[PDB]
């Protein structure tokens, strides 16, 4: 259940949510998901320029993972985007788990501990 | 009806909404209306400590004027607020009119031409 900040914010047909505990890529995952929220997915560059702006000074796990079977950096659960990512950009050897921050999209040990950022879009009804 | 940027937030039972445009004290008062909104009221220093914490860094015209009947400053609408002004630091020589920015409150010429942030209630329904 519930352990997330009081604060959150939205922007067009998606909302931001923070666990208050730091957390290994996996284990924000999981939280995210326990409370049907899942890791941020982050859609478009419009996006990513929205959420550098507004969200606290901090480093925050996203749902962006590098895939050994696809080659590539894969958003979790198959999600499409239309983020394009400069992958030359991201040695694997130092991380394989994407944050964001202020300043940048970032890849990094999955086992360090950063603030999840889940999403939910408000169009988003269980089935 | 609207002007409004796309993105917004939440702190407990209360959201925040930015007007695109800067606008005059009044302006902002008017806007946030027509919208079934309210220039802003801040209830304690919890919620003034998370505004400075997640607002954008500019300075936003607030629901708080200097009032001559009173002979003090009062949130609009005679509206209740356990926020504690120390009302000797604002000189109405200055300004009459109450901002935010990240630092602080200050007062300001009624006239000039700030970022309106609406308040609204989760728990507010038509009457």
């Amino acid at each position: 259940g519930r352990g997330f900040e009081k604060y959150w914010f939205c922007y067009g047909i998606k909302c931001y949510y923070f666990v208050m505990d730091r957390k290994t890529w996996s284990g924000c995952k999981q939280t995210c998901q326990i409370s049907s929220l899942s890791l941020l997915k982050i859609d478009n560059e419009d996006e990513l320029k929205f959420l550098k702006l507004l969200v606290p000074s901090d480093s925050y796990w996203i749902g962006l993972s590098y895939d050994n079977k696809k080659k590539d950096w894969a958003w979790i659960n198959n999600g499409p985007s239309k983020l394009a990512l400069n992958t030359m950009k991201y040695n694997i050897r130092d991380g394989g788990c994407m944050l964001l921050s202020k300043t940048r999209l970032d890849n990094d040990n999955c086992d360090k501990s950063f603030i999840c950022i889940c999403g939910k879009r408000l169009d988003k009804f269980p089935h």
